[PDB]
């Protein structure tokens, strides 16, 4: 591809060595703070057991938090969501000008918040994978609560939440 696997825009893109996906440094999960000089494998391709390489990311410079194992598994789940063609409406928060969204939705959630909370520096960083899964489910519950049932965004949410459940059972059997 010539466009970022996450945001579908061009520019300065990093290619994975093992799959066709390319990424902006800030769109990969975790975000990268430099362009790698040699081998580089994306979070979806990286091995859980034998990490080919550590990433130049914020959590690597920072060091009750995710174990290294759970960190990789949760980054895989979140990057899988961000790369899915149905996920784009969930990358950013709904405008407060849309139908009193923030009256209806008392606990808003989107993928940019989930990305941020995977970073240990965040005051509200995840300490368990259950918290990550809870935020993803909250996000899709909010989508179903707010959006018109017949709308394209509601249908996308219904499909993507079920794709996620499938990935979850692969990654946390
Ligand atoms: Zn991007
Ligand atoms: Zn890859």
């Amino acid at each position: 591809e010539d466009f970022c696997a996450v945001c579908i825009n061009g520019g300065e893109l990093l290619c994975c060595d093992r799959c066709p996906k390319v990424y902006h440094l800030s769109c990969h999960v975790p975000a990268l703070l430099s362009f790698p000089g040699g081998e580089w494998v994306c979070t979806l391709c990286r091995s859980l057991t034998q990490p080919e390489m550590e990433y130049d990311c914020e959590n690597a410079r920072y060091g009750p938090g995710l174990s290294m194992y759970d960190q990789k598994k949760c980054e895989k789940l979140v990057l899988s969501l961000c790369c899915n063609s149905l996920s784009l409406p969930f990358h950013e928060p709904v405008s407060p000008l849309a139908r009193h969204y923030y009256q209806i939705i008392k606990r808003p959630m989107d993928l940019s918040i989930i990305r941020r909370k995977l970073q240990k520096k965040d005051p509200a960083h995840y300490t368990t994978p259950e918290e990550v899964v809870s935020d993803v489910r909250l996000m899709f519950w909010n989508c179903a609560k707010f959006n018109y049932p017949d709308s394209e965004v509601a249908e996308a949410g219904r499909c993507l939440e079920v794709f996620f459940e499938g990935w979850l059972k692969e990654i946390y059997p």
